[PDB]
């Protein structure tokens, strides 16, 4: 027995069986994706857009629906009993420094997105307006956008989070994105084909995911270049890639990811802290309590509106914004709640989601202030920075704008490829370790061999954005069930916990303890008679 | 015979009857009192019925919230009768009914052509927001009340079955028999009767707009208003002389049914997708704009929306007030050994799960009609409007004809569920009442539906919710002052003691 | 015995230039008040606006949680208990602004919003007068009685502060400006205050066909009256001046409404109390998150005279009223004490503003407006002349605004003198007598140096004596919090598992 026991810790541990169902099948429609988009550029543009006009059409509702659960749920689970339950055993204290945890998982699991959006989103929400609403109205246009980044994004982390963390650390499954469904789907069917089904759908929607979040950075990087520093033709646009593709494999590989992603405050930090001086210092702040205030106040109407709203005249709107951030935070969700999970060793099932949702979105909310901010009052000086509309370009546009915008605008190049990076590393990473089931150390050859091969797709969705987008849309629609079920397997695994069920015996038993006595002395005060 | 308080009874016949007699006899001076009145209350009572509307809800909350919420009804640590997943299954029953039927469509819709005040009309949101607002928390925190405090009274503590002793807290052990004691359950009885008959009547009304409509009857006629009740007033007997057992489970397994079939007909030939997203559209709307709503009033609208009220918002109110007795005892008695917390949260969002659905298929496909240039408004007789729905769907002729049918089951069932109910308070808080009295008083209640629903005439809906408005008026203080008594019972139940 | 001259003569250089500033160099003097109002708000708007909300969840959070298990203790009947501190914290307010503030809203609108819009002129006007302010009543009182009874420092607001400061720091150069600042913006708030009611009780006068001159040697007679009428009062101490008169200020209060409610448009004024809490609560993240960057920039100049003044000048008053909310609050639990500056005073603004706002917007809709020429300081008297034996209950008008603003002076007096003595309770008449009369003097300052300057200076100097003063109700935020932590009933509590 002690012959066969120990031997299997260093059994699993050491495996590097890299599974030929997980890995394959994704390699499958990854090159199948570059290929039916490289040979096939007519008809596959056009699967884009039905299957959007299909996804959107036919399961926005859900996503509408569901992503405003995923919120509540986890806000109860947060402040439920389940809270103070340890990721782990209560033998496990936080494993890195807290400071160090909360910056290393809002530092992986952000998109490029802030640098992209930040200046654009509100400024256009201000321009154009949003549906059934006024236009150049600042509290909706940024209650709006803060709407799209800081908490309902940010529970759909959590969700998968907790929920790959509990059935690692605290049951003692291996890391696979379907050992999470063990609760729902049995010890066996985590390891028949839907564990895989699964553990493929998180492949595939993660590499949508991050190729996305690449194609509209390199878009960016470029237009970052065009206007700057220019590249009309897909030199850069393919060597642009290139230079973030061999970056983030580096730490793949290597801690590379520990401090990587540490130095994104003299580089992002700096950006704002510049910005928010330079800038409306003023106006920025009066946008603190407007943004947050706004974004309460106006919070039930937006996860309300759907299709029908604006009169039904908002089904477009969606399909462009909300429902492709909702989808497009989802094909993330697999991965970033696989990273999520491992620096939450120890951490309790509590404080683990206000370090996911409160941190990332007090930033969320004190960057859309400063840019989203910054640019809205240059609009309303009549100084405008919207330029062609060109979402790329404006970032820049407005730092430019700005005493010191040159210099700038090459730190938040840069700033923009880190961003990428540190977040495409520990995606690698993770394409790896689901590809050898749960190796929590995916031999560094095969991540890479993702973390490559994913940018293999975005330079077929930035050279074949609504493509970029679309299809990473329909590359997370089925996925969404995987985190709408998530949030059972997470129910029906925690009502098993052992520390739970010791607590909810230790709870029965007083309510019988208690009817005791105060049933005899019911009888003591009226045998007293 | 038997000991049945006549107290209680006499004084609720009398009433029943005068009005029968008062709207048959005097037909024309019974509008007047009826308008007469409707404009004294919803003037000068309004602001009642909107402001504490909104309390019960808040009060019902908190009292989960509540360390309350942890005892259970019944004996101390006592248990479900039934499991919580049969317990759901019975609140779903509950839901769906003639309210349903009727307003479903006309109501949503209603909104969107018109917009309500101080918004915007073809607000697919506001139209939403404001339905669920009217049959969602408001109208079950009511129920929830007096549920919880006739089971509270009941299984907890011990007294009779009966409205009167739900005030032993307040009124004393010799108040629940006194004056007010019979007072209070008297009040209670009529108010289940307009609260039913009003309910009946709109059946009757629709089931006749809905024969003219399917082309069976020449017209709605006041000799065909007639001919539907009397017959569903004989389908009632049979149910209740026979055993009114058939009527509980026997009917509402038909209503379950026809209800969930009818509806998912709509849903799959409607514009499904429409439909769903009125799910997040009607939640996300509706909760948006609460407390908006729960601050509409006659001043509301630069002072220009205290008569859209007396036509909706008020009507309802008082619509539920009305028929909270009988709701607080079918919930009460399903709902032995549940804890508190369990309870309300059940009765709260089962309910509004089974209208927000509902109303988001009917009155949904109802506001995508409108707005694609497809209108089924048609004369704005709401009797009519469900049916001009159907009958724009694909094989919407045959379903026409069902909803003619679960609209005489319901008509049964709430007719049915109801007599037991006023038999109830009519025997000392008898639990099984009497063959011949529940039978007797689902005709008298009856007998008032055709009261109010031929006195009107054209359009009688008016007397229909004016007359309901002006029966629970009384009772709305009855409700109102039962916050109290329930808060002083739990304050002095052993286990709030205990810990 | 020994009165802080550090706390005392410091403070009072500043109050003695003010005057002779203000008198001698009349221009430059407004150019500075037009100057800081421009400053603090503009520069420090978004922070009134921001923290100000942080004041309602932060007390909120901490009533309902553990900490609102604490006592204050280791006095005063409980019904006397609530006027006596209500009375001390309310002032001028409901009198001022309960007619014009609804009316107004009304009538012009508000940033981002239609106008004659009822619901929004309810949240709005319910957004001042409610839980915002009172939240800043409940703190400062609250991080002092605590400091006191349940800790033993003295009443003194330094020394609420000491979990931050340290002992020692409360007696350094900081806790003597903690209490410098708490005395000098206790004074202007007062002033300011005063300001306005006379200035009120004056316009009262004047189509009261008593005085139709706004003559000085009229106002200064209604300022110096209730002064020497308040000094009574102060020097009369709780018991016998203060606990008296807030009862009696209460029972004109209820005698006023009550006709206004029965007289005027009843119904209406009903319909108003669902109306006025319901929108309240809807529009409520909205006004906490309106900025001057809100209705796309336009907002600024309306939150400058409306809002942000109110915050300033509940500031200016919390000092006073807060550290007297705490001497009548000794054994009152940390839940019964939040609870008690909030529900009543903001339950009691709410009938108030349905009942007097309710009735002129009432008017304004039946083109039977109220508003006149758009003077706040006559509208009041405007809208009871139109209601049947409006004349008699207009000069019971009168004197309630002066009762009004009599029950916040006295207890400002007693509570600056506490300031003045290193925390005395009760101190020397004479000393709470000189505070009393001294603050009075200042009140015909910013009267005298101007016609419009009057309202130009009470708001602005006001507003900037309260700028500093605020940080200071944010720092009692922290130094409250770590004090209560390391609590004796905490800290046996927070050994779980
Ligand atoms: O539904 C109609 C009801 O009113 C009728 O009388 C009404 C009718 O308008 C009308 O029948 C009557 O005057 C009509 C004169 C010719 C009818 C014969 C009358 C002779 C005197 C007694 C009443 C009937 O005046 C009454 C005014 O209310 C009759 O009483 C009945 O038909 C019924 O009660
Ligand atoms: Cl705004
Ligand atoms: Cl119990
Ligand atoms: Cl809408
Ligand atoms: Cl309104
Ligand atoms: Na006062």
């Amino acid at each position: 027995a002690d012959a066969e026991e120990e031997i299997i810790l260093e059994g699993e541990d050491t495996q590097a069986s890299l599974n030929w169902s997980v890995i394959v099948p994704a390699l499958v429609i990854v090159l199948a994706t570059v290929v039916w988009g490289i040979g096939f550029k007519d008809s596959f543009t056009n699967f884009a857009s039905s299957a959007l006009s299909a996804v959107v059409d036919n399961l926005g509702w859900a996503f509408i629906l569901f992503g405003t659960v995923f919120v509540f749920f986890i806000v109860v689970i947060a402040a439920s009993k389940f809270g103070t339950i340890r990721l782990g055993r209560i033998d496990e204290a936080p494993e890195f420094r807290t400071v160090s945890w909360i910056s290393m998982m809002f530092a992986a699991g952000m998109g490029i997105g802030l640098m992209f959006y930040g200046t654009t989103e509100p400024l256009t929400f201000y321009r154009n307006g949003v549906p059934g609403h006024d236009e150049h109205n600042v509290g909706v246009a940024m209650s709006t956008t803060m709407f799209h980044w800081t908490l309902h994004p940010w529970a759909i982390y959590a969700i998968v989070g907790l929920a790959i963390a509990y059935s690692t650390f605290r049951v003692g499954r291996k890391q696979l994105l379907s050992s999470a469904f063990v609760p729902l789907i049995g010890e066996k069917g985590a390891e028949g084909w839907l564990g895989k089904l699964i553990d493929i759908l998180a492949i595939i929607a993660t590499v949508f995911g991050t190729a996305c979040s690449l194609g509209l950075g390199a878009l960016q990087i470029g237009a970052g270049l065009s206007a700057a520093n220019e590249d009309p033709s897909d030199w850069t646009i393919v060597g642009i890639v290139s230079v973030l593709t061999l970056a983030f494999i580096f730490s793949a590989i290597s801690k590379g990811i520990q401090y990587l992603s540490n130095a994104n405050m003299v580089l992002a930090a700096l950006l704002a802290i510049f910005v928010f001086v330079v800038g409306p210092t003023v106006s920025i702040l009066n946008l603190l309590p407007g943004s947050i205030g706004n974004y309460l106040s106006n919070f039930f109407q937006m996860a309300g509106r759907t299709a029908m709203s604006a009169d039904g005249t908002a089904g477009e709107w969606l399909g462009s914004w909300t429902i492709f951030y909702w989808a497009w935070w989802i094909s993330w969700s697999p991965f970033v709640g696989m990273f999520l999970a491992r620096i939450s060793r120890g951490r309790s099932i509590r404080e683990f989601i206000l370090g996911v949702l409160l941190v990332p979105a007090g930033v969320s909310t004190v960057w859309f202030s400063i840019f989203g901010g910054t640019a809205i009052v240059f609009e309303q000086n009549g100084e405008s920075i919207w330029g062609d509309g060109a979402a790329e370009e404006q970032l820049f546009g407005l730092l430019h704008a700005l005493p010191g915008g040159q210099i700038m605008g090459i730190i938040a190049m840069i700033l923009l490829g880190t961003f990428f990076i540190t977040s495409a590393d520990s995606a690698s990473t993770v394409m790896g370790t689901m590809s050898q089931h749960g190796q929590l150390e995916a031999n560094k050859w095969v991540t890479a061999a993702w973390g490559v091969a994913t940018a293999a797709i975005g330079l077929t969705l930035l050279l074949s954005l609504s493509n970029l987008q679309n299809v990473t849309i329909v590359a997370a629609t089925p996925f969404l069930f995987v985190v709408i079920g998530l949030m059972f397997a997470l129910v029906k695994d925690l009502s098993n916990d052992v520390i739970y069920l010791e607590y909810r015996e230790q709870q029965r038993f007083n309510a019988r303890l208690a009817r005791e006595r105060r049933v005899h002395n019911e009888h003591r005060k009226r045998e007293l008679a």
